[PDB]
């Protein structure tokens, strides 16, 4: 079965979808430890923008509470915790500025 | 609500998701014209593996057909075209050999 075009255009539209975000992504100080598992899955805005030069963007976010694994690299020893994602609501196809 | 270390690991562990695919990275021929969407939602393999040093890859795939607008970049004409794209089925932490 073909797949028609308008769903197809539907699905690669500028929206929240699952997306992994590594902790160190999240969280770039976290450099020493070793986390299970290393990435989380929640919802950002992505896709391919009717207009090629702009970029799929949240307009609209909230925070989500995980529990992440917390593995000491030198004792092996692990520890529970919770950690703070930022999730995208809505999201909007914007202009990516020229900085400088 | 915390989510539960279960459900976090169970949905950033390796398996097939909604993917974007570019147009021109599934045929990096098609460098000339216009299409719409410029990429496609399919399912394709991702996740962080429990061993970091190994890549979700597809062990199982088949082939899905998409309807396509593909837009004359010089006249603006479009017409519309079924387009093949590979979908990935099962997927497996695999290592990536050293190459050379």
């Amino acid at each position: 079965q073909v797949r028609p075009f308008l769903e197809v255009h539907e699905r690669s539209a500028c929206q929240a979808r699952e997306t992994l975000v590594p902790i160190l992504q999240e969280y770039p100080d976290e450099i020493s430890d070793i986390f299970r598992p290393s990435c989380v899955a929640v919802l950002r805005c992505s896709g391919c923008c009717t207009d090629e030069s702009l970029k799929c963007t949240p307009v609209g976010k909230h925070t989500v509470d995980i529990q992440i694994m917390r593995v000491n690299p030198r004792t092996q020893s692990s520890k529970m915790e919770v950690m703070k994602f930022t999730e995208h609501t809505a999201c909007e196809c914007r202009p990516r500025r020229k900085q400088g």
